[PDB]
Parts: C-alpha cells; structure tokens; sequence
C-alpha cells in the first residue's frame, strides 16, 4: 500500500533513505487509484514535519514521483491547493513554520525546476512567480 511504502521511504530512523521504497512508491501511485488523490496529502504532510530528516526525504520521494508518476498524480501537484501546502513550509511569520532553513531552500529548488520543466503548468508558474513578488523568494536557485 501507499502508506506501506512511503513511510518506508521517508523513515527518519534510517541512517540513510531507502531508495528501493521511493521506487516503490510512485509506482504505487500510478496504480492504485486512491494514489493520485491522497498520495499528495500524505507527501505534504510529511515535507511539513518538524522532524527535518522526515522532511528531507518526503522532499526526495516528492522529486522522484513528479518524475515518473503519471498525468493524474502530475495533475493533482500541479493543483494550487496542494502547492499552498508546499509553500506553507515557506511562510515567512513568526512561529509560521517550524522547517529548518535547508528545507525551506529544498522547496524552492523543487518549485523552480517545475517552472522550467513544466512551464506549461499556469498555477506552478504563477506560484513561484508569487512568491517571487512577495520577497520570499529573493533570487531563482540553481538546477
């Protein structure tokens, strides 16, 4: 199951991360048909724990389905309500998240990469380019 597999793939106990369950995953998700639908919330839970390891690799596993999953999934990240909750790792108020800085730097690696990977998606263009208006983006990261 989905659960099964991403938790294996973003276990913050693990020295390292499991590569094989990241694989697992987003296969997961292209075949179950919950997949596309509730793996997104399950992600974004993770990439917002206080625990930045838990973080770091749901970040991973995020990068790796976006990937190789297929248009459903694509199409529900490229939603706007699921990169709010992306963005909210970013929010720029007192006590308005509790992610660590490194993070905070991998979103916005991942959210301009999409911008040019995928400029055909409106609402991650106009994220990144909202965020850049808001001063929370000072300067485009590399690739």
């Amino acid at each position: 199951s989905l659960e099964l597999w991403l938790n294996k793939a973003t276990d913050p106990s693990m020295s390292e991360q499991d590569w094989s369950a990241i694989q697992n995953f987003c296969e997961q998700v292209n075949t179950d048909p919950n997949g596309p639908t509730h793996a997104p919330w399950l992600l974004a839970h993770k990439i917002q724990s206080p625990q930045e390891k838990e973080a770091l690799y749901a970040l991973t596993v995020l990068e790796m389905c976006m990937n190789h999953c297929g248009e459903k999934f694509h199409s529900e990240v490229a939603k706007f309500r699921f990169l709010n909750e992306l963005i909210k790792v970013l929010s720029p108020k007192y006590l308005g998240s509790w992610a660590t800085g490194k993070v905070k730097g991998r979103v916005i690696e991942i959210l301009f990469s999409w911008t040019v990977w995928f400029p055909e998606d409106i609402k991650i263009r106009d994220a990144y380019q909202m965020l850049k208006k808001q001063g929370i983006i000072k300067q485009d990261p590399k690739l």
